[PDB]
């Protein structure tokens, strides 16, 4: 027989094809999240385990599966997963290291234009038919001549900076870690303090992980300082704003608007989540959200399967996983 | 008795005040478009007009304002002011190079990104309040890796080319005049017949003029040429394009998406336009649309407004003016 090989969400047929001659596949081609409980059935004798960016793995979870050997996971967000607990049980945690960067950093770019350019007004108004030509209205805020601060500098970071080149915009970040003089100079980037970042800022493009750090990082004291009138655009995770501190921000107009690929509620790690978003954020005018699309160009998601299917084989033919994220003897 | 200036729509305060002292003006501080009649009627003994977007000039309306010595527009693309019946009534046309020329271009990149990222049905998705975590759905287009077809390479065209240099593509143009070598080297464009570009673009932004030889130049026989799946993007004017065949490539799918800043209907010199955007254009899922918003962006109207102001100066005191489209004895 073969090693059992559990896969919580719809994955390309192709992938299960390579899949097939080395593994038994419990599968859910489908569009729906199968519930807590029945996932951990699936798996309760199940050696590998591929997961996706619903999926929530705690201590409890890895107890009811002691078979397993590897969570080979598609997604580079891995917050939801207990890394320590895995580590303890001999079990593998992969990730996708690089894939999604790309697909994310022109989504971020594009919810920046839409944004600055009050895009879904703009189209609502042209699809109202009242569309008479042009006229004085919809004034917006462009990249040209603005500066854009980073919060985040990794690899989402880079990536939109990288696509900010030709723009004419004022470079500028704050991260944990700081970048060499000659990447610095060769992006035009200008490391500043967090607080300054805020404080000068015409866009601020989040793109840092979610982490015990990070946690509503973007607080209600630190949106006072923004110029009245920036621009918060959220890629990365939810929780590292606070959607309540924002929306005030909003209210009062200190806040010229927010983007978000990704929401507070999605966050399972943390109890305490919002169990939605607020009917009130979701009502504002100076807003443009998308429902976790980063990573959504149908080419590059088949490549991130691959990846974590690669991964999985990897660790079930005895072998270390290249984009393990845990450390085992 | 100072020279009359008729300005068609609202402009700044401050356009107003560096006007006053040398004209009298006769303004519309209103968010509102005139009818022609009261246009006609302002404009009967004017020696000036500062024109926009929604403004139409011919033969006729010159024959019925005799006093005009200069038209001041606020925009790119005159095509619908008749150039040599102004150049043969002895009446200075003015335009604005530059201006338009980046906002537009950040807007173009928003709408490639928005169409192929299915943006505005991803947000509608979020306000309706049914986003419950990550599925596999609104499954798109990336610029990476994609072959981007540039239909003319001027300001816009260049700017756009210029702003995609970090995004992984594969940038080829057609044009009716060539850039030099160098330029095409630095920006990585191809040059490609016209057919070729349509046949093998998975994105086509369209950079060049409204006139007589590009009236729909993009018609049903170009567009049976693109690849199934073909995104096209049009911020230049609406009847370069046949609406109708850009519909009906939708419908059966092999246009993949439409989006666009302008339309057949505002072309006020054709006398045959569409008077509306067709109701089944604005239903169809696959399209992303601005009401002409390309530079509408808040400092550069104000620059914009300048410029022709400045023009309009410049042809009351007898100057060539420096932006003048024709030449005057
Ligand atoms: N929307 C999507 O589909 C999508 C796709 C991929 C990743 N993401 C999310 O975005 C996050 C960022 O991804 P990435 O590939 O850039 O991660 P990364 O690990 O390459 O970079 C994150 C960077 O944030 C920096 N950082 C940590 N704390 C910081 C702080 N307090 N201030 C400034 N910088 C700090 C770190 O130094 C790190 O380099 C991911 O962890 C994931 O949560 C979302
Ligand atoms: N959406 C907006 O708000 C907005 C703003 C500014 C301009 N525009 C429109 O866009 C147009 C172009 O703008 P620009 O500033 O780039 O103009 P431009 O004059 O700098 O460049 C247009 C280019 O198109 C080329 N061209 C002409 N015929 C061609 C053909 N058959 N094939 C390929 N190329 C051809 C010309 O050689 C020229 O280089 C303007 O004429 C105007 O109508 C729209
Ligand atoms: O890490 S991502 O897939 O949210
Ligand atoms: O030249 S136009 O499109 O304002």
């Amino acid at each position: 027989m073969l090693p059992k090989l559990v896969i919580t969400h719809r994955v390309h047929e192709e992938i299960l094809q390579l899949l097939a001659p080395h593994c038994e596949l419990i599968t859910n081609q489908t569009d729906s999240t199968l519930t807590r409980e029945e996932i951990l059935r699936r798996c309760r004798d199940a050696q590998a385990m591929m997961a996706f960016m619903p999926d929530r793995v705690d201590a409890d979870f890895l107890q009811a599966c002691p078979e397993l050997r590897v969570i080979g996971c598609a997604l580079k967000g891995f917050d939801n997963f207990d890394v320590d607990a895995c580590t303890a049980r001999g079990v593998w945690l992969t990730f996708v290291p690089d894939l999604l960067t790309v697909p994310t950093a022109e989504l971020a770019i594009g919810l920046a234009v839409g944004l600055g350019r009050h895009l879904r007004a703009a189209d609502a108004f042209v699809r109202s038919g009242k569309f008479r030509g042009w006229q004085p209205r919809f004034y917006g805020t462009g990249l040209d001549n603005a500066t854009v601060g980073f919060l985040g500098m990794g690899a989402i970071g880079l990536a939109m900076a990288d696509r900010l080149q030709g723009w004419g915009a004022t470079l500028q970040y704050h991260e944990a870690k700081a970048l060499d003089t000659q990447t610095e100079q060769r992006l035009g980037l200008r490391q500043v303090a967090c607080s300054e970042l805020f404080a000068s800022s015409d866009f601020i493009l989040l793109a840092l992980p979610l982490n015990a750090d990070t946690l509503h990082l973007v607080n209600a004291e630190l949106l006072a300082l923004v110029r009245p009138g920036a621009l918060l655009v959220n890629p990365c995770r939810g929780s590292v704003v606070d959607e309540a501190a924002v929306l005030a921000a909003l209210e009062r107009g200190q806040l010229g608007g927010y983007a978000a690929d990704v929401f507070e509620m999605e966050d399972w790690a943390r109890a305490d989540r919002p169990q939605q978003i607020d009917p009130a954020l979701l009502a504002h005018p100076n807003t443009l959200f998308t429902p976790h699309i980063g990573s959504a160009v149908r080419a590059v998601r088949l490549e991130i399967e691959r990846c974590a299917a690669q991964n999985i084989l990897q660790a079930l033919a005895g072998e270390r996983p290249i984009n393990a994220v845990n450390r085992l003897p």
